[PDB]
């Protein structure tokens, strides 16, 4: 297995990375450079996570001890949604290089679909509890986001939680200048994604799965909710191969053709996490962990529901 990925810009990505939602700002810098330390070469940020000034220390401190150089490295953030109009998405960008003290961004992303409305708030809500939208279309936000290509910000563009209508929308725009270099979903053995995958891929546009354990740690997880690290079936995988069950989940999106961005803040898990590129999942393993897709969509807003935009309301 490859270490890159080919993107439709021309330039390589590294197929795994280091996630950073839900990262303590005290605890991120020591992780990220604990990951450059072992190998992570491409780190998947946000504006939204609260945690970009952090990361952004512990990149220039690698850079200034010449661990890695810039060229070397593959970062990436997101527009979140409040920024969606087009006289905000420049300085949205140009706050997150500020943070992560960097001069351009290697991939730059449309956090979801849904725009909403400006302001301080990131979830700006009615009195019932609805977010309030944006008028703004996905289109004009894509124009703006090639502008940023243009100027120099960011080398690739791309969107997140887009689904394949969405997807298409861009394809099909009037003029379009550049198409999206990446989709990154939510993509696990319970969620596996095969028809959007599938439509991405025939497209040209990497797909890049984002928690790809689970998210055991999402805020609104409850006790009883599925457990794919706890799961015996994944676990008996991973014994016969002599590998952990994180180290499984995160072979079997790369063996997709997919990125996959595993986040921890542990030491000890960030190296493990990486010590996937020596094993291989068989052809009949691809398989039977497909088969345990219960379509168990973890990451969505119950604010957005009713949002013109909102992505999961199609079946992929
Ligand atoms: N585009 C989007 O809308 C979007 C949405 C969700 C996620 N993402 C991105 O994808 C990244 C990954 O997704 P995620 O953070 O939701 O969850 P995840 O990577 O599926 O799971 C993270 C959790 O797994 C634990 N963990 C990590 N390695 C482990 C190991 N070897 N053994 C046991 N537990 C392990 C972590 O614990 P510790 O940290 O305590 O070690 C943490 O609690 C995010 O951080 C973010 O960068 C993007
Ligand atoms: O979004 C990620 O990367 C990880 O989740 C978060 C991280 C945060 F720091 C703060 C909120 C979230 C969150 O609620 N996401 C879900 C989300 C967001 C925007 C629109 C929709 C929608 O359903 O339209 C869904
Ligand atoms: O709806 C949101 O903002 C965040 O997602 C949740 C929140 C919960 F309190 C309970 C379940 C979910 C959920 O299943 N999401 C997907």
């Amino acid at each position: 297995m490859a270490s890159r990925i080919l993107l439709n810009n021309g330039a390589k990505m590294p197929i795994l990375g280091l996630g950073t939602w839900k990262s303590p700002p005290g605890q991120v810098t020591e992780a990220v450079k604990v990951a450059i330390d072992v190998g992570y070469r491409h780190i998947d940020c946000a504006h939204v996570y609260q945690n970009e000034n952090e990361v952004g220390v512990a990149i220039q401190e690698k850079l200034r001890e010449q661990v890695v150089k810039r060229e070397e490295l593959f970062i990436v953030s997101k527009l979140w949604c409040t920024y969606h109009e087009k006289g905000l998405v420049k300085g949205a960008c140009q706050k997150t290089l500020s943070d992560l003290k960097l001069d351009y961004l290697d991939l730059y992303l449309i956090h979801w679909p849904t725009g909403f409305k400006p302001g301080k708030e990131f979830f700006p809500l009615d009195e019932s509890g609805n977010v309030v939208p944006s008028d703004t279309n996905i289109l004009d936000t894509w124009a703006a986001m090639e502008e940023l290509v243009d100027e120099g910000l960011v080398k690739a563009i791309g969107i997140s939680n887009f689904n394949h209508l969405q997807v298409e929308m861009i394809l099909n725009k009037p003029g379009l200048k550049y198409k999206p270099a990446v989709n990154q979903i939510e993509c696990h053995p319970y969620l596996t994604q095969e028809k959007l995958i599938q439509y991405c891929q025939s497209k040209g546009i990497v797909v890049t799965a984002y928690s790809p354990l689970g998210s055991p740690d999402r805020p609104w997880a409850k006790p009883e909710d599925p457990s794919l690290l706890e799961d015996p079936r994944i676990k008996a995988i991973a014994a016969k191969h002599n590998k952990t069950t994180a180290q499984v989940l995160i072979r079997f999106p790369m063996q997709r053709n997919l990125v996959v961005i595993p986040k921890s803040v542990t030491p000890e898990r960030i190296a493990e996490n990486f010590k996937v590129f020596d094993f291989e999942l068989s052809s009949q393993d691809m398989t039977t962990l497909l088969s345990y897709n219960r379509n168990w969509r973890v990451c969505a807003a119950a604010s957005c529901t009713s949002h013109k935009d909102y992505p999961f309301h199609e079946e992929f």
